[PDB]
């Protein structure tokens, strides 16, 4: 649960005490936000459960007033759960299945996306009144987006369908190094946008998706995609009451407030070791098969002045010859009992977990501030 | 539950008159072993339970007298659950968390593998009176022939009880010769093991077998082959005890899983959407290395038309695909797509990503006389 320090790291290190464990920074979440309103004031965020649906995290995003952007009935009930109102709610999957779509529009969800005809063809039968964002491609591409050259045929369907159509929304996806991907998304949304508005279409939502940084490292740094972001906005978009900018990031929010502690269980001598630790590629780091993710193991022990370092390899729990963490990396001579870090771990680890083998997914432990003292009673309750 | 049926195919068509679920034949289960006890003769079957855990599949390999290969406490816990008692498990996992080692201790198990140094001296700080078998190389897990006298030397020192010797090819063999090469190499550690005075009377043939009965390198081949290296190597002896550590072999070819068509795209090609993909069900294509063909649940019609179709996960990951480009008539949303040979590294692996629920798992059983009462009545 909630246990104090209030650092992130003074917590896991007072925790320690053979259980892998997250320890999860809600106050990371609060920064984050107010770097999102500084950077992007234009645009709401509608915050992907997907990535990390962590309740502690739904309910810190809920008290920062973000959105939510749903995939799933079960992701709609999660969020109607905590007591979010429909209105804070897209629901953008553009394939969904009949069953729920049925349930969105029965717990009053209607915004959702759609990137063809033939998921027209379904609302029409199943949520007639469902104000309906057309996802365009970027050029991923091949399983959702409509190509540019293919939305006037789909707009002129969705009339025929009675569809009410009240925006356009892209994905460029996280694996952008030059945010000039975004400005030209933001250019060709412009032109759809248009299009629709010409067919008689109450165009009034521009959602500019995810793939936003969510560590302060990577290469292409968050301030500089909202920088091109926003002169793309200004260009094609200026401000207009009848028109509101959304996103959908997901990493951008959690991928750093997750730190994980794993146990050394076992380990091998070859001058090289082979540390097996107590989480792996089935659990927390499916994210290095499914996310292309890139870890690093740290010490949780206090480094002591010239220690020798070895070339050595982590390996997770599990039978599969697979199920390795990393390959090379230098660390000191660890001893089993012992604990290794693993920062950056709050997208897309918890969430793809399964527990092949038998193992566990790690608890989660949460520190936090940033937030009033009533809205952490609901979060500790 | 138990669907009403004859068949597999049978029982689907019954149940279909949307969410995605499995069918799951126990008497396909009861026949592997049958087979298994024909062509291996010397081997006792422990079950890897990691390959599908589903309670029903283990109390139908549990009534059929095999024992089980456990890799963590909650694995041991389950079987302890079902009934089985300690002596027909395993504790087939080279590196153990300490906690696990004393929880199996404490549930009765006693037979651990171990591949280095390292695991015996937990062994003997936690579970002393063990009996431990050595597992050896075919760079995960095994030690090397080369490394054992070494390793049984420090497991004299730490007063560990080594019994055997272990070994797993793997799945991967093209050829079975693989397994008459790892009998001859067990033999090499079996006799050093002696030597040191070591009460050696174990020999764990470890996994790998074929579980769908189409697939290259035939069960039959590879027992044949097994069984003169066995003959060579390892003959005939009350002192002696040859196991082996089967997981996809028993369950690959039991489960069917019948996805539903969600959406559909036209490009003359077709893109279907179901609703289980690689982060559910079709993990396998990730982790295992797995192919699947979708089957049309659909009745054929003569001369349908073919197109070329690619199938997808209903996840918002572009990675989530399931078939690149097969033939399949123009399919209806709503209509049913079946995979066949299911039953292996698939439901284990599962997990919840964009809120979707794993499939749901349905029981049949064709094939055999009212044992059928035996199997449902557990
Ligand atoms: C339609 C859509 N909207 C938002 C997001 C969130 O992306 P993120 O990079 O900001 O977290 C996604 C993500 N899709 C796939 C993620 C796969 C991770 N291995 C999306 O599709
Ligand atoms: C030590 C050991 N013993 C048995 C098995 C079962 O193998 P199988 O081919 O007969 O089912 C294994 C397999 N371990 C990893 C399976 C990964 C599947 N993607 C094993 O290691």
């Amino acid at each position: 649960r909630f246990l104090e320090g209030f650092n992130t790291r003074d917590a896991l290190c007072k925790k320690i005490s053979g259980d892998p464990f997250f320890v999860a920074d809600l106050g990371d979440i609060v920064r984050k936000h107010e770097t999102w309103k500084k950077c992007l004031p234009r645009v709401t965020p509608f915050y992907a459960v997907k990535c990390n649906d962590d309740w502690r995290v739904l309910g810190t995003l809920a008290a920062l007033g973000t959105g939510f952007d749903c995939a799933s009935n079960t992701e709609i009930q999660r969020v109607r759960g905590i007591g979010v109102p429909p209105e804070k709610i897209i629901y953008a999957n553009p394939c969904k299945q009949i069953s729920h779509i049925r349930y969105a529009r029965d717990s009053g969800v209607d915004v959702m996306t759609f990137d063809c005809v033939d998921e027209l063809e379904k609302v029409a039968k199943t949520h007639p009144k469902a104000k309906m964002v057309l996802r365009i491609s970027t050029d991923l591409s091949v399983k959702f987006g409509a190509k540019v050259e293919d939305c006037r045929f789909i707009l002129e369907q969705a009339k025929k369908l009675n569809i009410d159509v009240t925006g356009v929304s892209f994905h460029v996806g996280s694996g952008s190094t030059d945010a000039s991907t975004f400005a030209q998304a933001i250019s060709d949304s412009r032109f759809v946008f248009d299009m629709g508005t010409e067919l008689g279409f109450n165009m009034h939502i521009l959602d500019i998706g995810g793939g936003f940084p969510g560590t302060r490292d990577a290469p292409l740094k968050f301030e500089e995609i909202a920088g091109v972001i926003n002169n793309a906005l200004e260009k094609h978009f200026p401000p207009d009451l009848k028109l509101t900018i959304v996103a959908e990031p997901g990493r951008y929010y959690v991928a750093s407030a997750f730190t994980l502690a794993v146990n050394v269980i076992a380990k091998k001598v070859t001058q090289s070791f082979m540390y097996y630790v107590n989480d792996g590629v089935y659990g927390s780091f499916n994210c290095i098969l499914y996310d292309h993710a890139v870890v690093r193991p740290l010490p949780q022990r206090e480094p002591i002045p010239n220690e020798k370092l070895y070339p050595s390899s982590v390996w997770g729990p599990t039978c599969d010859g697979l199920d390795q963490i990393v390959e090379r990396y230098y660390l000191p001579e660890m001893q089993v009992g012992e604990w290794l870090l693993f920062e950056d771990m709050g997208a897309y680890t918890v969430v793809g977990t399964s527990s092949f083998n038998g193992f566990q997914s790690p608890t989660i432990y949460y520190v936090v501030s940033g937030l009033p003292d009533h809205v952490v009673r609901e979060l500790k309750s």
